[PDB]
């Protein structure tokens, strides 16, 4: 099997001198044949923080990351690498890193305070922000890669368990795994788009730490995959938090497209920083254009269901309600659980976990008020439990007392008063 | 490969126009193509306990599992379920899960509080018993599932190391692993039975836990493979506590007989309760036999 | 896949009627086929101590493991081992492991106070010096074992997780598991089609994993030296969410640098043992990989970071020349940094844990650190060289004794760099505040 070279939402050339070596929130990274050498072009999406800047490429960087401080090149042949921070108060530097037969360097990562760089032998080489090595590591071969501050996201490959990933903090003291070489269960690749899969066989779009600092990866299947639950092995899950090709299904109307494509950029609290690909490659191209929004939502929605309403899609409210209270559980789930770890890092990160339980209940009292209107006590009983504010609680007695169910509020009150009991221990 | 939609104990059509959906210590879920349509019969063990029953199944469901309180049904190809409580004070509910192209329900599973939907692209989908979804986890294609109150027992399968394992609390906490897709030992299929091992390629006959809460799988080699020590990763084995075909064969006064097999519906401490098929088929017809025990 | 007998260091007989069994920092073990018997050979490097001795095999012993008290042997077929102490006082003794259909042992360990012997299934037998049986454990198959006092570093493969390794202690009731069949990201042998003619294709035939040894350092730490020619250590083998696996030494490359850079077919490393920093092994010339007879004299290769690239290299020799591989000092720094940086935490994790064992290693430990600052103010040298006060100022913090922080602050000032003093300053005052709460 051979390695490719990765980077986040690269694309290749197909049958044009250009393509872009990596792309984000920041902004991208292109590049194009300049007869034996390269011309690198680095642009970014906030004109008014950082200069678009361009530079000639004596080497061939097929390797590229992008932070908010600076940019990291490689080369997966040669071995070497270049960081350009993008303040000129800050110097460049350069390395090469040591390549064995047939070693190939297949990914690379910058953090303001990290420099990653991994191979297809499963060298884990590691660097601060000025180029100092801090310890060479040998784990399975590494395939993708991505960082955040000081901690990292790694996905590796074999013969043998295929994908796996791998989740680590290099702190000021030593390195520490949360999670080591753990399955992976992202759907492989299974033609026009032949040239993307060639030039990136695992069919990995793009990979990254949400805003929050969640490991988040889209698969050819387009499809965002978050981590939950990292923290505590025993209870880490894989979840599937956005159907995108469902997403477009609906903005076209319950149409089926061949020519309209997501290209993930980065997860920013409930929102997929993208780009709208309209052509007949998966792949963005020049000019690039400009970054679109796409709001989470829980794959919970049916084709056949959402068509029968609508005789932009338009969404029933009892369906709708459902797939809220599954994203605000989730969401409001990992933000806490971020709180309780990490505590803070925007600044408003208090005031979202609120409003989110907040739309959790609403969204939560809408199925109640359903359950009530087809005199189903038992299933309302049990949203009711579900319920996290003790104000949704009493609300749900009135929805209880309008819909003359008493022998339901009686049970309601059964659970305030339990709730009660426990604030008095 | 081929992801068949599977149930425990289920049977194939064969030459047929009828089959068992399910079948466990609780009863038998049975399917009779109709003109067009499909008669579904819920029998049970101990009459006199629940209500038999039967409707009308204008869907086709080839999807099943019973417990003690209820009936889940699944159709593998346009994702739909329903639930149905034995008894009348709970109602019935129905729902469609989301399917991408090519993706099939594989396996269900339910208990009185939790209700399971595994695909063949790796889609967990839980539920309460009423139908409130809880989590939506991407995994690895599943292909058998079974549950226990709140535990859960799935079979996977990966392209690479093919068959493993999980096993999991789906409690009001979080959904927490004790083992997470390590090794199956169990053996694959190496006639007559071929239309079996078509329905069922992985010729995993049935699973199911034990009384006292152990995963239990019985394999196309016939013999109940029991996971002893499960909570102790370190110490977890799995025991070979019955071979199906020694015990035959003593029964037989030490001949080898060809027209007997042993199909399996549970585990209840120191008996295994099954069926005792006679015929050349390995899976039972109709009528059904006697359910009979085998001490361990 | 088909489970072959494993030794550590052993050769296989080849085109020859001749191998050796095993071979360590101890001495070595060959065997000589004897018509229809075999003719074993103990033989020993410190000849002061041990005497070489010789014995008739009439069941021949495949597996053995060699320590400083006796030596172990083992048939992979019968089953049939036997302990022989180098002593007179303690009597061999010999028994027979259970086998069942096709199970074979595939490796054996011994030291002077236990006996491990796995087999193809994964059956984990131990004895005591004597042979009194343990409790009998049931893991992963085992492709390799060794061990060090009481503790045990085990291989083991499987068509599910691939390669694994685990690491335990034998206590004197039960096994207790530092480590349990963890990821072992030591690189398999790549095998062409050229190589079905290949001189050394009778070694992946004998060694299918190609793990040419293992052993447990002289201070402990878990090693293992693979066909890919590189030692890997695994630090912090006692904290198991911060377990690393390190290559910390390229023999290829070493080789490479003691040629003077040219490329060399005939070269190759034998390993025998780790001792602090550096690899006890055999240099073997020829064509085979392997020793053969007779056996070299016993060489030393000190270990090295994997941070030096051959281009770079070649190109400051011109230089050097123009005024074996000389290494610019610069260069130079930066290895002996990192090398020096991973030595320390290792050997300070082995104080901290298990102590003293030879009576010098806080000795050791006193010139490593020193040695580390050392290298490091290099460094910072050249970073104030460069003007690059922000690199130099990182560096000044990894920085350990509070003399070596005067030492960069004095260089600080020789290279007229006034903020960075100031700074580097405030390093010394905030260890200063720390200290006190």
């Amino acid at each position: 099997f051979r390695y490719m070279p990765f980077s986040p939402a690269g694309t290749p050339f197909g049958f044009t001198d250009r393509r872009y070596l990596t792309m984000n929130e920041v902004g991208y990274v292109s590049t194009v044949k300049n007869s034996e050498q390269y011309s690198i072009t680095v642009s970014f999406f906030d004109v008014g923080r950082f200069r678009e800047y361009h530079f000639e490429d004596l080497f061939g960087y097929d390797l590229c990351f992008l932070n908010e401080k600076g940019t990291l090149f490689g080369q997966s042949k040669t071995g070497q690498i270049q960081y350009r921070p993008h303040d000129s108060i800050h110097s460049n530097w350069t390395k090469i890193i040591p390549l064995q037969a047939g070693e190939r360097i297949t990914s690379v990562a910058a953090t303001p305070v990290r420099v990653i760089v991994g191979t297809s032998l499963g060298y884990f080489r590691s660097f601060n922000q000025f180029g100092v090595p801090f310890a060479v590591e040998k784990t399975s071969p590494i395939v993708a890669l991505t960082a955040q501050n000081y901690r990292v996201f790694s996905v590796h490959y074999s013969q043998f368990h295929g994908l796996s990933y791998s989740l680590s903090e290099l702190g000021t003291s030593s390195k520490r795994y949360y999670k080591r070489e753990c399955p992976l269960p992202m759907s492989l690749p299974n033609d026009a788009n032949l040239d993307y899969y060639n030039f990136n066989p695992m069919g990995i779009k793009s990979l990254f730490f949400s805003s929050y600092g969640d490991p988040c990866i889209f698969g050819s299947d387009n499809t965002l995959l978050l981590l939950s639950k990292w923290r505590s092995p025993e209870e880490s899950k894989w979840l599937p938090i956005l159907d995108s090709n469902m997403e477009i299904w609906k903005m076209s109307g319950g149409k089926e497209t061949t020519d309209i494509h997501v290209w993930p950029l980065a997860l920013a609290y409930d929102t997929l920083n993208c780009i709208l690909v309209k052509g007949k490659h998966i792949w963005p191209e020049f000019p690039l254009p400009l970054p679109s929004e796409m709001e989470i939502r829980m794959p919970v929605f049916v084709k056949s269901k959402l068509l029968e309403e609508n005789k932009e899609i338009q969404i029933p409210v009892s369906m709708a309600a459902e797939e809220e209270y599954l994203r605000s559980k989730v969401l409001s789930e990992l933000l806490t659980d971020t709180l309780e770890n990490d505590g803070e890092m925007y600044g408003n990160e208090n005031e979202v976990l609120a409003a989110l339980n907040g739309a959790y209940d609403k969204a939560l009292l809408r199925l109640f008020a359903s359950a009530c209107s087809d005199q189903n006590v038992e299933k309302a009983l049990s949203l009711a439990h579900e319920l996290k504010q003790d104000r949704a609680l009493t609300a749900a007695v009135k929805i209880s007392e309008r819909a003359e169910l008493p022998s339901l509020v009686k049970k309601i009150n059964n659970i305030r008063e339990a709730r009660y009991e426990q604030q008095l221990k």
